[PDB]
DNA sequence: CGACGCCCTGTCGCTGAGAAGCGTTTGCGTCG
DNA sequence: CGACGCCCTGTCGCTGAGAAGCGTTTGCGTCG
C-alpha cells in the first residue's frame, strides 16, 4: 500500500506549540522530507502544523491542510479546524479546489 | 500496493485454446483462487478466459470481464474484445453498470 | 517570460498512482 | 424468502480499499 495510515486526532490532544507552529506566511515554511508534513493543497512537505480530518472514513493525507492554503481557498483557520471535533476536510466535503480535485 | 499489474495483450497472441475457454453459461464457471481471473462485473475469479483492456491508462482487473457479464450487460462478446486492437473496457469508456460503478 | 511595482502575500506540473475477491452472490413472476 | 414455473439462463454484499511529494511550484498588472 502507499496510502499513509489516517489517524483522528482528538482536539483534546492538540497543544498550543502546535497552534503557534500554524503557518502564517507560505514564504517562511520549513521543508523537510523526513519530519515534514504535506499540504494536500499546495503539495509541499513541510514542517507547519497541519489539519488533521475528523471523518472516519477519511484516508491519507487529502485532509492535510496548511495555514495559508486553508485561509486563502476555504477561508477557514487550520485553528478552528483543530479545535472542531466535526472538522471535515475540503476533499471530504466536495469542494476541494485544488489543481487535481477541480482538474476532475 | 494492492493493484494486479496490468498487462496489453496483443490480438496476435490470442490463441484458439483461450477462445474455446471463454464462459457461455455462468453456471458452468470453475472456480480457482491460484489459477482464475475475477471478472470485474460479477467479482466472481473463476478460470474462464475474460477480456483484456488495451488502454494504456488502463490499471488493474477493472478491464476483466467474463463472456456471459460481457454479453448480457453490454451486448458484446468476448472473442471480439480479444480480437479487437482497440477495445477499452466499460469502465475506460466510463459505461460500467456493475452494482459498485452505478452505485457512484 | 522574468524583473518590477502594488495589495487581497498568493501556486501548478509531473510521476506514478488510481484492489480484489471471497461470501452473504445469479433474471422475471406467483404463491405457500 | 425460498421452492417453482417460464424464457431473454441472469447477480449484489461486505471488507478494506481508495499516493504522496519532489520539481518544473506562489497572487494581480505592465512592460522591456
Ligand atoms: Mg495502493
Ligand atoms: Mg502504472
Ligand atoms: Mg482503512
Ligand atoms: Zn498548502
Ligand atoms: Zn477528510
Ligand atoms: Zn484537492
Ligand atoms: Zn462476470
Ligand atoms: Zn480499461
Ligand atoms: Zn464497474
Amino acid at each position: 500500500s502507499m496510502t499513509l495510515p489516517h489517524i483522528i486526532r482528538p482536539v483534546e490532544e492538540v497543544t498550543e506549540e502546535e497552534i503557534r507552529n500554524i503557518c502564517s506566511n507560505s514564504r517562511e515554511k520549513i521543508y523537510n522530507r523526513s519530519l515534514g508534513s504535506t499540504c494536500h493543497q499546495c503539495r509541499q512537505k513541510t514542517t507547519d502544523t497541519k489539519t488533521n480530518c475528523r471523518n472516519p472514513d477519511c484516508w491519507g493525507i487529502r485532509g492535510q491542510f496548511c495555514g495559508p492554503c486553508l485561509r486563502n481557498r476555504y477561508g477557514e483557520e487550520v485553528k478552528d479546524a483543530l479545535l472542531d471535533p466535526n472538522w471535515h476536510c475540503p476533499p471530504c466535503r466536495g469542494i476541494c479546489n485544488c489543481s487535481f480535485c477541480r482538474q476532475r
